[PDB]
């Protein structure tokens, strides 16, 4: 009872890395033999390819078989801009952007397609939020547009994009957090904002691309991501260690988890399932109060 | 812009003293102007009416107008029994249920009727469980039921019993508490399951009663009620401490306040709501993590 | 047991007229005695404020008591701008805008405070959303943007910027639609997602603001306001049908049913709520199916 | 990428025959290597052993590797009934129940672990509802209790009677439905209220289970299970149809759909969800409005 992604191929939107969820789930669909696509945001680019090149993510691509995960193709991208004349000349002049090209979505899109003529799995796993470390109170309009922009709209854009490629009976999957039903002071600058909006058009989309094309529409609703800080400093750490204490199985986090139900998700064994929030978090967003709490004790 | 229940009546399910909820709503209802008929716990009526009569209660009584509440009648009640054919030989024997009379739901819903003939509020603010001590993983399965006879299937029966003498365009309200959506440990012996029962039935009966008498139905979920104790020590106590430390808005909570919102919902200012369950816990229910936490300090 | 908004000032943002549920909660307000500061938009403005003079909202003045609603002031107000500096010389430049000014948020807000020093109730009551009637997999971004700018934002914007000039103890409250958890095809082009992020933003805020000033914060989830049309067409007029015979309760909806509850909600009586959506929708949110669908018969 | 139950056992209470959810969960675990044992209602074994031992269902039991499932052992079981001591005299003098024995929970449990010492899964697609005909208006406290007792209680009671058994690291998955949170009219004697009270449980029995021995809670809230009736009469048939035409994705459930989802849900896979109700539905859950509502077209 496998799940079998084999001939399948899925673009995965937002790998700079081998540290955050998006590897993960690449691993994940690879595992269960699918054919690997990157989009890596194009000021993150270059060091990607380099270090990928020279060996630096080998032991971050080892598959359960022991082989290694094969990366089919590498795609620049900025998912604020949909279409080459949307670009601020100003940005398009930049070094970086300066170095590559086709890194709209509306370009990317037209590559894959020129390249592979298809897919059958979208993975987003991007998000951008400048004044992410301000409260709502304080949070500029344009730096709330900017979340929502890059962490909502993104993936509304790329969905649109890619629809006409996608063949029927395939599936996306997109990474929320739970600060879009609960508060969860710290994770400011419409960051929460951006991820209610993902999360209804989950939903929508679902409705929309599901009649549309026979496509799934799911996200999933992660916890903190990692292991333990010697000292719990700053936002993350003190995720990780609150959820270790305070959830309802006391154990640590980690991607292979979030990359498993995706790889799920996006499979022919989930044919029933669709404008859904999946939480992989440990079960903490069913907890009604902290064990930590020091009234407790 | 008031809330006016002259020349209304309302039966309120759950008195035994001045210091729960139900007396708090009553009390608002009584500000309104409502006509105040109670039901009373029968092993609880004679202390009951005893201290009333004493005066034992006439602080509790006093309005914001400065007048004192009037109770036109009590009525004992055991809310586990409809009908008197449903009696345990050995129940009817006990001193006190050998005291009064008509305590069935059946019996009570006659008498009203034979007295009052007619009613326009239903207050159910009755809850028991046996177990509510051990978790579920320690509950029996007849502790399990009677905190559901008591706790879910009263309100079930109190609203079928009265229905027949609801005027339509009235409404009914139930107290429940966040342990039904969400895990509170402690809030055990099945009182949980029960007021997640109690919720969803909310919502049923609102479709059941609104298309069948045109009758309200809706819940109130709770905060813990009360102020701090110098000593928290036992579920409540500590659950006041927590939210007071915990909450959006950092106050305690009022039974005022859980009546003001009851008395609101039953009136006809609130004519466009039903099959809602209102939180009126200081907004608790809406944080994701405990300010509390040792982890972020 | 009134709702007392004596001596309380209410800044009302979104008055163009006597037909939306603006117009309702500022007549609620006012029949609870509060004192009524508008916010209008500035193309609207005029005409607004003509009608106003010439007595064509005189009919819908009118308040229980019999007496007539009283406007103390009304500002003109454009919510996608904050600073005088955001604003594009083509818009400063169109006829309207040109015919007022002190009409950015940073600017109302300044106004009001040397006008009247201070304000206790704040109501949103915004929305906007150039591409409404598109399908998400056809809302540009910019499209997209622009709703949650006008939808959303503008309620952070102006929390935040009257924030300083609002005693506490006091409320906010805004409007939102159940588009944002469920969906409700034909409420396109981000108008869902920007009612998604407010709702969101409302708890936030709730902590925020809660935390900071002793601010409520909490909006309600209305249904399609109106009576039937003799013939539904259009969006609306489906809705307002569909509800009629899909809900619980079998009746219409009222502007008066949505004021009402919003009177209370910034009354003090709703001390203990915060960080609350609100349905004030006859029930339908609850339901499963529809009992129209010809399934059923 | 497989889900691997090799070498790993599961107790599937709810087993009557090839047509339920049940049967298609033990498929589905069977196809993953799991060793099936059955708990098969005492009235319902004989029939249940004897079509099985004369092939009847053999068509039923095809893996998709193409061998046949095989069930290691089936146990007579009445999940109402938790000790031997429990059971009514009128209860054991029945023919069904006076060919049986070790029918208890109790029972069954101590059985198992003399025969397998322990397991690993354990499926609860168990339910029952005498008045489930009638509305909550109309239905007895009789035949509400025993909705309960049979579908919620029973998970409680198997739960905590296998625990002792259960190998840390394990998982239990349960069937509700969705008339649990939303109104759904045909569904009464309490049937609702018992889905509510399962959801609630499977929460907090995360919470217990998970700290106790590290187990997996989850839920699974699933659509109406089957194909398109030429004469859609009745319940189930209705809400087939309902269901095929208002769904985000238009197409049947199918109950390997379900089984699918559990078999992942209980695999190792699934290690960092807990306290989950997984809608396996189509995506109906997330509907605002029926689309074959007269009102749309
Ligand atoms: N990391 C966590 O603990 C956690 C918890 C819940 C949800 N998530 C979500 O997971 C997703 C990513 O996971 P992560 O945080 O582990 O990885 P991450 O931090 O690498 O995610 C951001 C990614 O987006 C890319 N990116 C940013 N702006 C871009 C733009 N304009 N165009 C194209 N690419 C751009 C970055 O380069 C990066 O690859 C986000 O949705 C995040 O909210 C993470
Ligand atoms: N007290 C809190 O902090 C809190 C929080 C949330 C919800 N609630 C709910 O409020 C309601 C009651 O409020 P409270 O706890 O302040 O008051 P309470 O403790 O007095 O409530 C129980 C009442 O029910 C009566 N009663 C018990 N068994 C009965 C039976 N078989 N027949 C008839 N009457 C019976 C008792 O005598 C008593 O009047 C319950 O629904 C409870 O769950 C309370
Ligand atoms: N009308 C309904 O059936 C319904 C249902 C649910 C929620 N609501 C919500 O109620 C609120 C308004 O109610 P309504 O639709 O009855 O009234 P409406 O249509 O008059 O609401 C829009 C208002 O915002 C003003 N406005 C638009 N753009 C603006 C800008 N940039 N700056 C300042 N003002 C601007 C308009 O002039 C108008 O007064 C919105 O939140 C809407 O989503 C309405
Ligand atoms: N069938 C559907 O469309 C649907 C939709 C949602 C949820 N479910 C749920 O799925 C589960 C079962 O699925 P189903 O309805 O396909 O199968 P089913 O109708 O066979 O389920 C009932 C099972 O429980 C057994 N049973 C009843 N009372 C018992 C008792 N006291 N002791 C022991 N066993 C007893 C029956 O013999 C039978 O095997 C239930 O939880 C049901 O609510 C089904």
């Amino acid at each position: 009872l496998p799940i079998d992604l084999r001939g399948k191929r899925a673009f995965i939107a937002g790998i700079a890395d081998d540290n955050g969820y998006g590897w993960a789930v690449a691993k994940s669909l690879a595992a269960a033999g699918a054919e690997i696509l990157v989009g890596t945001w194009v000021p993150a680019l270059n060091i990607f390819e380099t270090s990928l090149r020279r060996g630096k993510f080998d032991q971050s691509r080892v598959l359960p078989d022991g082989s290694l995960m094969e990366i089919k193709k590498v795609y620049p991208l900025d998912a604020v801009f949909d279409n080459p004349e949307d670009v601020p000349e100003d940005v398009k002049a930049n070094k970086r952007y300066a170095g590559s090209s086709n890194w709209t979505v509306q370009e990317a899109a037209e590559c894959v397609r020129q390249d592979f003529g298809s897919i059958d799995i979208l993975v987003h796993s991007l998000a951008n939020g400048p004044e992410v470390s301000k409260p709502l109170l304080e949070t500029s309009r344009k730096g709330y547009l900017a979340a929502i922009s890059a962490s909502s709209y993104s993936f509304v854009s790329l969905l649109s994009h890619f629809l006409p490629i996608m063949n029927p009976g395939g599936a996306s999957i997109s990474l929320t957090y739970i600060a879009s039903e609960r508060i969860i002071p710290g994770y400011g600058g419409g960051m929460s904002s951006a991820k209610a909006a993902l999360e209804s058009d989950t939903r929508v989309l679902a409705f929309e691309a599901g009649r549309k094309q026979n496509i799934r529409v799911n996200t999933i609703s992660a916890g903190p991501l990692g292991s333990r800080a010697a000292k719990a400093i700053g936002f993350i750490d003190t995720m990780i260690e609150y959820s270790y204490n305070n959830a309802p199985i006391q154990k640590t986090l980690t991607a292979d988890e979030v990359g498993n139900a995706a790889a799920f998700l996006v499979s022919p064994l989930a044919s029933a399932i669709t404008g859904a929030t999946i939480y992989v978090d440990n079960g903490l967003n069913s907890m009604g109060v902290a064990l930590d709490s020091p009234v407790f004790k």
